[PDB]
């Protein structure tokens, strides 16, 4: 475990919950977004904003804003790394049906992805010399659907897998952080994942494998799971991964602080953002000498 500290990632965590729930339209969003593309900026990723008014499935007219940023944006070989930075406006699962209507942190359903792969960018700015591209996409507007309209979700990453912000954008992998640090989590395969993907399912899960992650990074079926990587690809072709916590033995298949006034810092575990983003980094090291 050389590359990756969890001890930045886990304060990445505390600092995106710190501005309250980052619900789009409401000011916490709008804050936490100038905070993750300054500190995108201050890694050295060329970082830029894609902005549009979306309307969701009740109505609600948002203002998305995803955040792409950029290493080597000249290099044509390139790597993807995506998470959803928004929260969801509701803990709708929430053990008492009285807080169905509040907010709630989602220090790991938003939060954990973020904060990894802010911890990779900083990495990243140090490097002196790269031999692939790499971006980081910060999807917003990936939690504001309805349980019953599965393309009510996943509007971030719909508006830029049809619109990138780069006219014939391509990768040769991408992968998808969501909700990656709460206590003992549970990484299978995600079915997408591994019918698109295969090669870069077993090349994350061996890498987890061969740093002692195997507790974590399990080699076994999960679950059919509509993501932010899938609307990816779909409409830009890119074999793309979800290393997301679910698993078929769970009440709601994803932990249960999902949807849920637990979803907060108290669920997260610095050991579980270690084995994701040393996994990752470690995978993206060898990709790119
Ligand atoms: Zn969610």
């Amino acid at each position: 475990a050389d590359l990756f500290s969890a001890d930045s990632a886990y304060t990445f965590v505390q600092r995106q919950v710190n501005f309250g729930p980052r619900i789009p339209g409401t000011a916490p969003h709008r804050a936490c977004g100038d905070w993750l593309v300054a500190t995108l900026r201050s890694f050295g990723a060329a970082v830029q904003e894609q902005t549009a008014e979306i309307k969701a499935h009740d109505g609600t007219m948002l203002p998305m804003r995803n955040i792409i940023a950029s290493y080597r944006p000249e290099a044509t070989g390139r790597m993807l790394l995506m998470a959803h930075w928004d929260t969801r406006p509701v803990c709708d699962q929430d053990a008492n049906p009285a807080m169905h209507t509040e907010t709630f942190d989602g220090a790991d359903d938003g939060g954990s992805g973020v904060g990894v792969l802010l911890e990779i960018a900083r990495y990243l700015g140090q490097q002196k010399d790269l031999g692939m591209g790499i971006d980081i996409v910060f999807f917003d507007t990936e939690d504001y659907g309805s349980y019953g309209d599965d393309e009510s979700w996943c509007l971030g990453s719909q508006y830029w897998s049809r619109n990138p912000h780069v006219a014939g954008y391509k990768a040769e992998a991408g992968i998808l952080l969501d909700m990656v640090g709460a206590k003992g989590a549970t990484f299978y395969w995600e079915y997408f994942s591994k019918s698109y993907a295969p090669g870069l399912i077993s090349a994350v899960w061996q890498t987890a494998a061969a740093l002692g992650y195997g507790n974590y990074f399990i080699q076994a079926d999960g679950g059919a799971l509509t993501d932010d990587h899938v609307p990816v690809i779909k409409n830009l072709g890119i074999p793309c991964i979800d290393i997301i916590n679910y698993s078929s033995k769970n009440e709601h298949g994803f932990g249960d602080h999902w949807h849920t006034q637990r979803d907060n810092m108290q669920i997260i575990d610095k050991n579980v953002l270690d084995a994701v983003g040393e996994t990752v980094i470690r995978y993206l090291d060898e990709q790119v000498k």
